[PDB]
């Protein structure tokens, strides 16, 4: 059960991990180019679990230097109940903090209800009531 | 009225136009060494609007190397009607797609009423009612 930081070279590794995941949609951002330049712009921050040289969970996470932004926090089926995802999240919002970058924002679908009682229930973060996001289309 | 990146130098300046604009909430990471670090992490990014010497409006941007956010949108009362914002805002899409940011958000609060209709007369915005926001507490 070995936690370190991803590098370029995990992109065949997540990508099929986040091909079998079934709650993510894939986008062109997840392909090896945008993959490669988030690394360069977030070293370190972005996490991944693996064992046996399997890689069984990630958390991609960076920030803009005013705020972190976690994106796919991913953990294998086969995995559940170790603790993986809050050792990521611990560790992802330390390194954060070492940056300067205090606060930290998740976007969750709706749809999204593992997830949402994911959320829910850390007791670090917060949902928000009080803001509208817009995107641009 | 000249439109041009926003520097180290012009902390002042507009560190004094957000403490009189009423929709902003000062804090920490607005203080000096976080825009120092912001600006060299998003060099070109964030962008004001001057005349006379004066510093009348200001959109703040940048990336985490997969999404834009957009922050502290500013137009001097003086000023409105005058298409400031949009220009800001064409301008600040344009230079973020150079990096390879092809979608961008906002966070504008519930009680902003003015920024609210702002972002919804934008056509190229969205509203998210797909997402909740979970923040670092």
């Amino acid at each position: 059960m070995q936690l370190r930081s991803v590098i370029a070279a995990d992109h065949p590794a997540l990508f099929a991990l986040w091909s079998r995941t079934p709650g993510i949609r894939l986008r062109a951002e997840d392909a090896y180019p945008f993959f490669l330049a988030y690394l360069q712009r977030n070293p370190g921050l972005s996490l991944l679990v693996e064992t046996e040289g399997e890689v069984i969970a990630c958390l991609m996470a960076g920030h803009d230097g005013r705020r972190g932004y976690l994106q796919h926090l991913v953990v294998d089926p086969g995995y559940r109940g170790l603790g993986l995802a809050r050792r990521m999240l611990d560790e992802v919002l330390a390194r954060l903090a070492r940056e300067g970058i205090g606060k930290s924002h998740v976007f969750v679908l709706d749809a999204a209800e593992e997830a949402q009682a994911f959320w829910r229930a850390q007791s670090d973060w917060e949902r928000r009531k009080d803001i509208q996001v817009f995107s641009t289309r």
